[PDB]
């Protein structure tokens, strides 16, 4: 069979297992930039406050409209000249951007784009992206004051706080964000937001990877699309960090229902589901860079979380990202080597009460693992497992509110994730949330029927989240601990015959 356990027509998706969503207003843990008294349906957002309010310190976003921005000269000044000239040719949008990053004019390398425009791009593309694209995507991020007149919080470590806002000040900002205009982001001593991701594009401008092509297709395909028609909806990001944990040996919670597939993918067949990001700590990882695996892929396709970036610290152990709302522009196919933009995606998620796409991706790091036999120790494992609970885990909301989990192999391949437990450890995490899991193992049957397997058989046995955490601590320290580069028995085999004795 392509797929096992229970079908996936029985799981809960959003909208339908929603509870009513409260009235969408502002307070001290969500920010509000629009005028909520206006919202409607396939109208633009109004910004609130009608006129832009600054604020330049540690707790906000540093604006690159700001007049606070200073070269003393006003660099939103230098930007407005720098980019109010006319594009034929990739160097001339080299040399405006350097214009207002004269400190960067060495350090800074343009060779994909200068490729992009030059030798990947027909003329007649090259053409549209000179004469239409890039003046409109100019224009939008210079109406920056306009349209962001609200300071947008950082949401630090340890916050628990979110931020609404509309599309189309999420395009304004990732317009700013593509010609390298946000302040204090750039240098790589830099102390002030050192641990915070990386925003401006300057790195997707650089070297010759066939990927970058392939990135700023993708890319320019969303910019197109939002500088040609206004996208009317609101985005939520949600910054979640937890302090009670469960006592995971005690929980007699049961394990809850698993669909397992080796075909499809989280993005496409879990539609209305709370769909993982395998991230990096990071957010969004090196989608502004080289990185193009799960995560930079779905912040390329749905460029919208690509504004995470600007505000979020890098996530602790035991935070996760929580963004709603965002669109999905293109399609593509492969990844890394193979990945290639497809096609433009007309995008036909209903909209909740608040305009948000009824799409809910949580950003969870797993974390790397040199050495395959350090993840099974307790420490690693409970922390994976705070780390997927804290993602999947919404205090406020009863279980059959809640929409099964879409996942998969998270932080494994080439981060050195051991497929088979990182399943386990997310199955137990779900089950404590009270959410059923979709598992998509990305072509390997394999994995589906092992994973099939195991989890009739806890479920069967009547084996609750404490009783399987309790095999996985046995088997560390049976196999693990005093452990080759590889342990005798592996997991599966090891709880069966441990719980059959
Ligand atoms: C379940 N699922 C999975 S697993 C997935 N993987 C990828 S890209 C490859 C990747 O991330 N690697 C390979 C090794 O290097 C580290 C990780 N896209 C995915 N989608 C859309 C998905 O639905
Ligand atoms: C003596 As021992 C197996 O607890 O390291």
């Amino acid at each position: 069979k392509k797929w096992l356990g229970t079908p996936i027509e029985e799981m809960r998706r959003m909208p339908r297992c929603g509870i009513r969503l409260p009235l969408l207003r502002p307070s001290a843990n969500h920010t509000v930039t629009i005028r909520v008294d206006l919202l409607r349906a396939g109208e633009v957002p109004k910004p609130f406050p009608t006129h832009y309010k600054d604020l330049w310190d540690n707790k906000h976003v540093k604006m690159p409209c700001s007049e606070q921005n200073l070269y003393a000269g006003s660099r939103w000044e230098l930007i407005q000249t720098a980019l109010l000239n006319k594009f034929t040719r990739p160097q001339n949008l080299k040399d405006a951007i350097l214009k207002y990053n004269v400190a960067y004019s060495k350090k800074w390398d343009f060779t994909a784009l200068i490729d992009f425009w030059d030798k990947v791009l027909e003329e007649a593309e090259a053409q549209h992206l000179y004469q239409s694209i890039l003046p409109d995507m100019v224009k939008i991020a210079l109406c920056l004051p306009n349209i962001c007149t609200q300071p947008i919080p950082l949401l630090a470590a340890a916050m628990n706080h979110s931020i609404t806002m509309s599309q189309e000040q999420i395009a304004s900002l990732l317009a700013n964000a593509f010609f390298c205009t946000f302040p204090r982001r750039n240098a790589k001593m830099k102390s002030e937001y050192s641990s915070y991701p990386d925003i401006n594009f300057n790195r997707l401008f650089e070297g010759r990877s066939s990927r970058k092509p392939e990135k700023l297709k993708t890319l320019f395909c969303y910019f197109r699309r939002v500088t040609a028609a206004a996208p009317t909806g609101l985005v939520t990001f949600t910054r979640q960090s937890l302090e009670d944990f469960p006592e995971w040996e005690r929980c007699e919670k049961p394990l809850t229902r698993l669909h397992v597939t080796y075909e499809g993918t989280i993005e496409e067949n879990g539609q209305g589901m709370l769909q993982v990001d395998f991230a990096n700590r990071f957010v969004g990882g090196g989608v502004t860079s080289a990185g193009l695996v799960q995560e930079e892929i779905r912040f390329l396709i749905n460029p919208e979380l690509i504004i995470s970036r600007l505000f979020t610290e890098v996530l602790d152990h035991n935070e996760c990202l929580i963004i709603t709302g965002t669109e999905q522009y293109s399609e593509y196919t492969g990844y890394a080597e193979t990945y290639r933009w497809s096609r433009s995606h007309e995008d036909g998620s209903e909209r909740d009460d608040w305009q948000r796409r009824c799409t809910e991706i949580v950003a969870i790091d797993a974390l790397h693992f040199r050495r395959y036999l350090d993840q099974f120790v307790p420490e690693k494992m409970r922390r994976e497992l705070n780390k997927a609970y804290c993602g999947f885990l919404r205090p406020g909301v009863s279980s059959e509110n809640l929409s099964a989990v879409a996942t998969g192999n998270w932080g494994c391949g080439a981060f050195g994730g051991d497929a088979r437990l990182k399943a386990l450890i997310q199955i137990l995490a779900a089950a404590a949330a009270e959410r059923d899991v979709v598992y998509f193992t990305f072509g390997d049957s394999e994995l589906m029927r092992d994973i099939y397997s195991m989890h009739i058989f806890l479920t069967e046995r009547k084996l609750t989240v404490g009783d399987v955490y309790k095999l996985l601590l046995r088997y560390y320290n049976e196999e693990c601990r005093n452990c080759t580069p590889g342990p005798d028995i592996k997991l599966y085999p090891f709880i069966y015959h441990a719980v059959e004795s």
